């Protein structure tokens, strides 16, 4: 396939693959992605960081090919990068390697074993561990490794500053478009709030433990594995200090599923009461809704509502998919614990606003109040939820 | 709208509703369904029993006034009974009251407080509470209430016009079916007992302890011999009510076939390639399989086929130490059903594919404990499965076979 | 329900319904919408103009509730002004006149037919037919009909706000209800997609309608515009701005390519004449038929200069779901904005072939300029998706030629 | 992967795949489908028929291991048959072939230049062009090409066709033959694969069968092994449903179809099939904003009438209608011999105009339209009467048509 590289320094191409079609990725929802791939060209070495999902390579060789035409240079990768075990960056390794079988592969200890598992064809092939740093010289240009995830690594371009970070700072878009100042700020960073959101948030402890033990002037671009190129490092590096410190804005997520309509009625009534506050609202029907565009939103929430009506004593069983989901990503570990609210309709014995209580304090929550109701809620009972709403964006308002 | 009734009975109707395109109800997916709805016309009473769901009583109405015609009665209602809370069958009487505010609202003494908490306009209405045993004369034809405590909600009952031995069930022996033809006869049976087995497992199965007290208090009464039709809320009208009565009673006791359920979720394919390979042990034991991949599957046909099935699987990679979080609403949906009601605790495996410390067969196989499941192994492994990894899954998948048919 | 109202203007309040909720719209896809409708209080007389979709009411009874509280006034609208049929802004129609019965209800003499038809309860309800430049006093407060079919737009003269119904309107459910309050980005994707979806068929009587409106001098007096869905304009001009744009077919160096594939073969020849189209610095949008709907590809195709349509050959004809892409584009008529994009027809077919022919014909229909068509034998060679990169490299420089 | 093969005959194994995930294939919906392969061992050679999607070989390897193993048998193919191009059944043959080269690969003219196009590492592979009622011998046991790129190979000496596509149906069971599943789950599926994929070519099927009934042979069928699916132990079960739905035989049944934006053409659609029904005449009704072109025309191909519904937009019917059109225009269902009855339906709020497209469209796709009937909004009490009255006498016409 002819496909043509970009250049993004002197010397430096990106070679990656736009995959437009994906529309889902491991339950993250999207309008496609790229899986960048970067090519250095040193006056000696050439070195290839990272590649990309298998089957999907035939971009990538085209890149290649199109970059060593520009450089005057043969079809030739003399190192080959591989900062991630991942198949969306390590999927055409075997390729890679089968072709240009004496290039060394670098990356960490454990991922040589990791890699091998995914590809039997590697056993035997010229790994060169990366134990915490390492440096090569392609002849005039330098790449040093920085072992950080024990699969994971950073690739920086030491003369430019061109820090290689793998999944760090990625986001999953997919436009002709490679850096970030060529794009809407608002698409760009919803996308990284995304991003953030889903995959880093149970990680934020470390965020903020590397941050401190790195104080970062030198980056002067950071060419991620995933989406835009950020040619302003700060402004990625400074979205990263605020939603692993807790930075929040005065808005609450409202989450609910329902089966006649009664818990949708009190979800609505809520959002009147802290509406009526100035305080903004984001609301989620788990019935067509899905849990990547509801964590985004609560990354910078204060507060998270979660609505459920009762069924054979627990509640609507679409809650557990969320529930499993925020259990996984820690919101407690952003230094913040965001305020809470369980509510519900029941028609019996009830008890499904207890259970959602009991799992929002287990995911890290504050939980304020629980509020059940008897069937169809009456103007009374929407008025107390008015009233709870009213109440919680007080306190929202009231932190820090 | 002009619609027909169905005369299932001399002075007998069904005026029911057909809600052809209803895709999915209470998160159990289906291809339409009915609200059926009776009109018994006594000699000096015409009796409704149930109805629809709000904003659908077009049809019931054409129907009812169709019947009334049919009749040369004038269009009109004398008894109002309502054998259940819930809005798909009470979401027309707020209109039905207010056509016919004489006419008495038979139910139980908690739908009355159910009632009027759905529709405030039914404060004032004229409800006649009913117990167990009681009956009502609408001129030749009787109508006799059996409560039906928690079959499906605390305010169920049952109606049974005695004297033709029809029993108007209300949920229980339902199919969410949506067919021209009316009776049970009248399509495969294949269609009839597998939407059969669907309602049960999706809203029987935590009442299974339940359905068996009900059947030997309906015994010892004899009370079993003299009905000669089953007329549920939805679905087809069985003319041979001991198939679905016994139906009942197999899922009721846990009589299995010597079935496996394999369940999973996959990011990369790995776990997908070890359910494969589970399958492949199981088969060469001449067990059945049914395996449902939840990326495009949903909960009510996967719990259909736990039902009669002796083994569940259940597998998933591990996502930030959790199991892949699809599998907390199948969790979920099992707390509540509590497959153990049934008498039996069916056999579990968990599985699945992970890519730093793991963890998340260890929450599955903990899970699967608390849903009633018998867990008999857990199988783990690292990234993609090998030659020799497939064939550990292959033979776990072959002694569980083994096991299964070993069971009653 | 409890819902606050939003003051608009001294005496004018938004008192519509968040439609959280919704994710799809006579096909057309979103995140939820708005159903707006604004009470105006005259020393004299309380207005409503428009109301909400069937069901929905309980938020604007609140905030109409709300806002009578506020103004120190009693719960009661003297005047109902309906300035469309469709039930999204018409269905709580019976309801507020049973509540105030004696209250006129203002609208076209078409609406007055198509109202009782939606609605029997109407039948005999106080309508007043309203012909155009036709005015009610409110006292101090003024309101101006313009009829523009069972359509209309009310206009407060004293502070120039135009209530334009689903003229102008965005669908986009916020809890901010001006314009200037949320990314200008989100706004101008909802109002192109709004445009797209909705005006496009009406381009020439856009520029019609503006032509006289700018002539006749109507423009400079709209301070404000107050749509039935979304965001509130506080700067009309832009908005007025953008559909001129639209009308008269202002366009991006941009190729907007749709396809559909059973074997992946029409899908790797997609992506080849992307590779070329990008070597040009012209910008694409990919929509796979199997995963995308048409709202947003005609969203996308409004400011693309060209379009590809690509699709297998199944038993002679082309892959179907391009039928209700095609089916939707003969309805839109992006030829009348002025502008015949171009086109490229493509696929891979196993047989006879014939399925690039069809899509050909049907783009020269939808009013497109077709340069070029190219059906391929099953899987593309490294050849023949070189092709498709130079057909692609060729259209776009045709592109940034026009 | 270790997986058993299954012996349908003597010396005769299904060695194929069970794709149990896959929900869509070339927008046909199902719950996943088979790619059934075949291995015949005979005292000489042993021929694998067929093989399987790219990327989904695993099973087939093992089973094809598994297979040998019980014959005490090397591993090893001596002939390979590729009945047909498609990706479904051929995708493994760069494999196949690549593990035993020499291993002659038996496939008609045009097949040769559609598999070395679909992969190229099959560019002077030992490929063997078979024409019409050439055989071969694998030692006791032999195998005779019928062409039909398509072919079926038929094993002589125990009457098995293995008929590819022809007779298949996109189920996945752990059960191989017709009778160990349900009759209406076997039969719907064949019904629907008839439905989808034959009904174009229904005048071929019944020149194909007249000639495979001259000749004798059809009585020499004792088995039927598709590429998909249950294979017929009860071959005259399934060449009776073909020949059926090939001659246009339907039952007293109206297949309604619409779409709608604010329920208008839905009340219009539920008050036709109350008049249908009055009749006793079946109804199947499909609502495009939730379902599907290949159960819609499962339901046409045993239909006497096909009802089509949608609201007007910008001068069109509602854009989903054109998808179903388009199929039904390659389809061809005016092929199987009969014209179906057709009433073409919808509301409107302005000029209208849809229904008249719809009317158009459906006798473009060889359906006899009767009548239209578009209105104004919501259908009156009275409107919906006269779609009953409509629906009635459409269904008293079903009624008269006959076999
Ligand atoms: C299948 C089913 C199971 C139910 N189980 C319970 C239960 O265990 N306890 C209870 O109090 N109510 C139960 N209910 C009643 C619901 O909780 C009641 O309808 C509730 O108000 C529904 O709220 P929603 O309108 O938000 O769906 C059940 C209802 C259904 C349909
Ligand atoms: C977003 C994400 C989170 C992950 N989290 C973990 C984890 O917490 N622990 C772990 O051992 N592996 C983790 N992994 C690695 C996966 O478990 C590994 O890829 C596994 O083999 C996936 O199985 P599958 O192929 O069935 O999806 C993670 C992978 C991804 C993509
Ligand atoms: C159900 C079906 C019907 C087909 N009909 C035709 C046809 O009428 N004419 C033709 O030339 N090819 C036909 N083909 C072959 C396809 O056009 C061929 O596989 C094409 O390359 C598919 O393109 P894709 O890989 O983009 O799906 C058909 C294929 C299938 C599966
Ligand atoms: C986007 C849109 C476009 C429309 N275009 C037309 C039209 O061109 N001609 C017409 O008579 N009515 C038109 N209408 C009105 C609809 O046809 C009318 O609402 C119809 O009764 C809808 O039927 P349904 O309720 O079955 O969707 C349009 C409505 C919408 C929302
Ligand atoms: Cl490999
Ligand atoms: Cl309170
Ligand atoms: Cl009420
Ligand atoms: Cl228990
Ligand atoms: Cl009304
Ligand atoms: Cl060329
Ligand atoms: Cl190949
Ligand atoms: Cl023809
Ligand atoms: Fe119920
Ligand atoms: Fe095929
Ligand atoms: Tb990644
Ligand atoms: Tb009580
Ligand atoms: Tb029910
Ligand atoms: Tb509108
Ligand atoms: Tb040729
Ligand atoms: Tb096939
Ligand atoms: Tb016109």
């Amino acid at each position: 396939m002819k496909a043509d590289a970009v250049k993004i320094a002197d010397g430096v191409y990106w070679v990656g693959v736009l995959d437009w079609d994906i529309r889902m990725y491991h339950g993250y929802t999207l309008n496609g992605t790229t899986y960048n791939a970067y090519l250095v060209f040193g006056d000696d070495k050439v070195a290839l960081i990272d590649n990309t999902y298998p089957g999907t390579s035939a971009q990538m060789w085209g890149r290649i090919k199109d970059a060593c035409e520009k450089e005057g240079r043969e079809f030739k990768i003399d190192v080959i990068v591989q900062n991630h075990v991942e198949k969306d960056h390590s999927g055409a390794l075997p390729e890679i390697h089968k072709k240009f079988p004496e290039a060394p592969i670098y990356c960490t200890e454990v991922a040589v074993e990791g890699l091998v598992k995914h590809f039997p064809s590697l056993k035997g092939a010229p790994f060169k561990v990366v134990k915490s740093l390492e440096s090569i010289d392609l002849g005039g240009k330098t790449l040093t490794f920085l072992e950080a995830w024990p699969d994971s690594m950073f690739t920086l371009y030491a003369e430019e500053g061109i820090l290689f970070s793998n999944d760090a700072f990625g986001q999953h878009l997919c436009f002709t478009q490679r850096f970030d100042h060529e794009i809407p700020e608002n698409i760009l960073m919803d996308a990284n709030q995304k991003f953030y959101a889903n995959l880093i948030t149970p990680l934020s402890k470390l965020v903020l433990k590397k941050f401190k033990e790195v104080i970062l002037e030198k980056i002067k671009m950071i060419a991620p594995s995933h989406g835009q190129i950020w040619t302003d490092p700060m402004k990625v590096i400074g979205a990263y200090q605020d939603f692993a410190t807790g930075k929040c804005k005065d808005k609450v997520t409202i989450v609910y599923d329902t089966m006649h309509g009664s818990t949708q009625k009190m979800a609505h009534a809520f959002a009147e009461g802290i509406m009526s506050e100035g305080v903004d609202v984001k609301m989620y029907f788990l019935h067509n809704d899905e849990r990547s565009e509801i964590v985004k939103d609560i990354l910078d929430s204060k507060a998270f509502l979660l609505g459920a009506p009762t069924i054979y004593d627990e509640p609507f069983p679409s809650v557990g998919d969320l529930i499993y989901y925020l259990k996984g990503l820690k919101f407690n570990r952003t230094g913040l614990k965001r305020l809470a609210l369980a509510f519900g309709s029941m028609g019996g014995n009830g008890g499904g606003t207890k259970v959602l209580a009991e799992k929002l304090k287990e995911c890290g929550f504050e939980v304020l109040d629980e509020y059940e109701l008897y069937y169809v809620p009456t103007e009374d009972e929407l008025e107390k939820c008015y009233n709870m709403g009213k109440r919680l964006a007080v306190k929202v308002k009231e932190m820090k």
